[PDB]
């Protein structure tokens, strides 16, 4: 079992910086970490046949409160994302992610993993909140799991 995970976001626009900040702490914790951010392309230049993906987010939600963390796999993520989780992030990968699926098999059918970091501040600045702080050690701990 060889995992990849897959950082979101935008640093610039604080809590919307969660999952690269958690990216980076797994990637300084030797896991196997692409900065995605948003551009999913980035992918196609990395992927090395890993049979599961991990893919960390800042989203925005309303049934939760701030620095809380969601996760979700498989057909799930998409109904999830239907209502409940709102990642702008995801949303912009997933055509670009379907193309790639659709040139490789072992994407396609690798095992997909979403980790949701509910956001509170989405607006300009490097620093997280403190309760996203919080979020991001949480991220991180179910990420380490997953990467076995």
């Amino acid at each position: 079992m060889r995992v990849l995970i897959l950082a979101l976001g935008n640093e610039l626009m604080k809590d919307d910086g969660a999952g690269l900040k958690a990216g980076r702490i797994l990637a300084e914790k030797g896991y196997n970490v692409l900065e995605v951010g948003t551009d999913i392309f980035r992918l196609a230049n990395h992927y090395n046949g890993e049979e599961r993906i991990v893919i960390i987010d800042a989203i925005l939600s309303d049934k939760l409160k701030p620095g809380e963390v969601v996760h979700f796999s498989g057909e799930e993520i998409f109904e999830k994302l239907k209502a409940e989780i709102r990642s702008a992030h995801f949303m912009g990968a997933i055509d670009g992610l379907k193309l790639l699926m659709a040139l490789d098999e072992r994407l396609k059918r690798a095992e997909i993993h979403f980790i949701g970091i509910v956001a509170k501040e989405i607006d300009l600045g490097m620093e997280l909140s403190d309760e996203v702080k919080a979020g991001v050690q949480k991220a991180v701990e179910i990420a380490e799991k997953l990467a076995k």
